[PDB]
């Protein structure tokens, strides 16, 4: 919509009052200056075709611990801890399937360190919708069967990193500089002298409701998820997130990876794709139990399959 700023002090003076100090909301942080159209593009989920995930006995009964981190579990899996940035496009939809799938072929795929390029997806599934205009996390768990992707050796992200801040710790040039329509679909890698490997899942499936994602989660690692965004999100620092204030801005895919309690407060642990320079490092931390703007309603994964 509008080049009006989403947030104004005044704005995160009620966030912070209105939510008890159970998370900080800051206004002079890396979004300060973000506009209602930029934090919108964020945003791109539009839009079951997959079928429900079934446990077993084993799986259904097991006594979960109270705390769980998948970089602890599988610390010999460096793709869980990446921050991914989806850059100037509404990629999310791509960036977190991609994230999930590149944590999955080693969690269960016997492939230590694959990065799923989230380009060819973006580009190449027409059925999931229309690139940086959004796109169904279902339907990219989907293609990732019947389909498959290349990593991001043979197709890297086409997009570099961008900061919303004026003078980015990392160097980064700014995302406002930038607005980027989706790319073609390549059917070699970028460099044509690296030859094509192709990787499938041999299952793809829906989840529901806290229980299923705490199950999913314990047993097969990293997933996708997705929420409703209001302009109090914008502002996140730290904390155990709930909505207290704003308009709706779209709907968000992310990269499930944790839970705990913090203070009683029962709460996700989360990697956002907006780089290290946002949240507590890129991640944030949002209410679990009560599908907090609906982040327990709908979750995609599947099961890589093992090369060769
Ligand atoms: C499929 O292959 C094409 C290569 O033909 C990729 O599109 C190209 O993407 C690169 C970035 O990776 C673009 O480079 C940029 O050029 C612009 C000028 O328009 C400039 O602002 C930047 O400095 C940057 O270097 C290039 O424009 C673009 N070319 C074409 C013909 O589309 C595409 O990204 C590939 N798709 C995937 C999914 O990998
Ligand atoms: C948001 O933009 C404002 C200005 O529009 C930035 O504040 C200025 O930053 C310059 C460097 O670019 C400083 O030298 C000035 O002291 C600041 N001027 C004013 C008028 O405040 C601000 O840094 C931007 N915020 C973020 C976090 O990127």
């Amino acid at each position: 919509a509008e080049d009006a700023p989403v947030l104004s002090k005044a704005f995160v003076d009620r966030v912070n009052r209105l939510n008890r100090g159970i998370w900080k909301a800051k206004y002079d942080g890396v979004m300060q200056n973000i506009t209602l159209r930029e934090a919108k593009r964020l945003n791109g989920v539009i839009k079951s075709i997959l079928p429900k995930r079934r446990f077993t006995e084993e799986e259904a009964c097991a006594p979960l611990p109270s705390s769980f981190d998948s970089a602890e579990a599988w610390p010999n899996c460096p793709t869980i801890p990446q921050i991914a940035d989806q850059s100037a496009c509404g990629s999310c939809w791509a960036v977190a399937a991609a994230s999930a799938m590149s944590d999955r072929f080693c969690t269960m795929g016997g492939v230590q360190d694959v990065h799923i390029s989230a380009g060819d997806l973006l580009a190449c599934c027409s059925d999931c919708g229309d690139g940086c205009n959004g796109g169904d996390p279902d339907r990219a768990w989907a293609y990732f069967s019947s389909t498959g992707l290349v990593s991001d050796y043979c197709q890297p992200y086409p997009f570099p990193h961008c900061s919303h801040h004026s003078k980015s710790k990392n160097g980064y040039p700014p995302c406002s500089q930038f607005n980027f329509d989706t790319p073609k679909c390549n059917y070699t890698c970028d460099d044509p002298c690296i030859p094509v490997v192709n990787y499938r899942s041999w299952t793809s499936y829906a989840l529901q409701g806290e229980d299923d994602y705490m199950r999913e989660l314990f047993f097969r690692g990293p997933f996708e998820v997705a929420f409703d965004v209001y302009e109090d999100f914008i502002a996140y620092n730290s904390g155990v997130y709930h909505h207290v204030s704003g308009q709706y801005l779209g709907g968000h895919a992310v990269r499930l990876v944790g839970w705990g309690t913090s203070n009683g407060v029962p709460y996700w642990k989360i990697a956002n794709s907006w780089n290290t320079e946002w949240g507590m490092d890129g991640y944030f931390l949002i209410r679990r139990g009560s599908s907090e703007c609906g982040i327990e309603d709908g979750g995609s994964a599947g099961i890589p399959l093992a090369p060769n």
